[PDB]
């Protein structure tokens, strides 16, 4: 599938206002994940013993996770489509060290449009959303042929 630059463009204008605050916006997007599919805190090794949302705000290493994950999704956004450099270390990872299902990545894929809708709502009216949507899909139509080339069913 292919983005148009007029969407790529809403997408960028969005995450100039993440990037006011990455960390912060990291924060709310992880929170966001681990309270609305609880499973997925399971797969995290440091932090599946966080058991609020208070421990979860005040986990300094996890707010430095949210900073690379974000700056990592950022450096694709950016990209523009032509992601594969980035994307091949991520899928490789995300498949044989983490074993991250693509239903998973949909799911984080929801609470970062949760957490942008919530906060940026001058940045993330209905065609901003549907153009994050489509740069989020195609990241993950994407990382989906990568596990299939790298051997996980995802
Ligand atoms: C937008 C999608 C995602 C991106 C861009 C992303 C990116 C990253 C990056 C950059 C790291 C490495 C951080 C470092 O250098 O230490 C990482 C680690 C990790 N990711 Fe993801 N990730 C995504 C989705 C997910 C999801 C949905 C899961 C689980 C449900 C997950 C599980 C993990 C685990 C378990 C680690 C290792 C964390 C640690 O070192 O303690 N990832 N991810
Ligand atoms: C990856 N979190």
């Amino acid at each position: 599938m292919v983005l148009s630059e007029g969407e790529w463009q809403l997408v960028l204008h969005v995450w100039a206002k993440v990037e006011a605050d990455v960390a912060g916006h990291g924060q709310d997007i992880l929170i966001r994940l681990f309270k609305s599919h609880p499973e997925t805190l399971e797969k995290f090794d440091r932090f599946k013993h966080l058991k609020t949302e208070a421990e979860m705000k005040a986990s300094e290493d996890l707010k430095k996770h949210g900073v690379r994950v974000l700056t990592a999704l950022g450096a694709i956004l950016k990209k523009k489509g032509h992601h594969e450099a980035e994307l091949k270390p991520l899928a490789q990872d995300h498949a044989t060290k983490h074993k991250i299902p693509i239903k998973y990545l949909e799911f984080i894929s929801e609470a970062i449009i949760h957490v942008l809708h919530s906060r940026h709502p001058g940045n993330f009216g209905a065609d901003a959303q549907g153009a994050m949507n489509k740069a989020l899909e195609l990241f993950r139509k994407d990382i989906a042929a990568k596990y299939k080339e790298l051997g996980y069913q995802g």
